[PDB]
């Protein structure tokens, strides 16, 4: 439903190592070009829920 | 048609600010879950072109 619901954002890195076992939300950027802020919802093996937010690449060209 | 013909791959950092005028290339990763690799080939607004490659999240979730 809305997996982001009641949870802070916490401390994130590029390139770091995860655990990730599924990806529950991700931004919908498809129509964006350049860099734009993301936000991400995953759930660990252990079965917990953690949202990041950061930057990314749009998923178009100009 | 192949923008990233003949380019090097270049020195990037995330979260460096970069001269984006056009992106004219990036990996579709659409279909892709977790973090992935990424091409992007990016016009500057002097008109030289850049290749860099680096991790993204794809474009789905599980």
């Amino acid at each position: 439903k809305d997996p982001g619901r009641g949870l802070p954002v916490e401390e994130y890195h590029y390139g770091m190592q995860l655990d990730v076992k599924n990806v529950l939300h991700r931004t919908d950027n498809s129509t964006r070009t350049g860099v734009v802020p993301v936000t991400v919802v995953y759930e660990d093996h252990s079965g917990e829920l953690h949202k990041i937010r950061f930057l990314e690449w749009g998923g178009s060209t100009s």
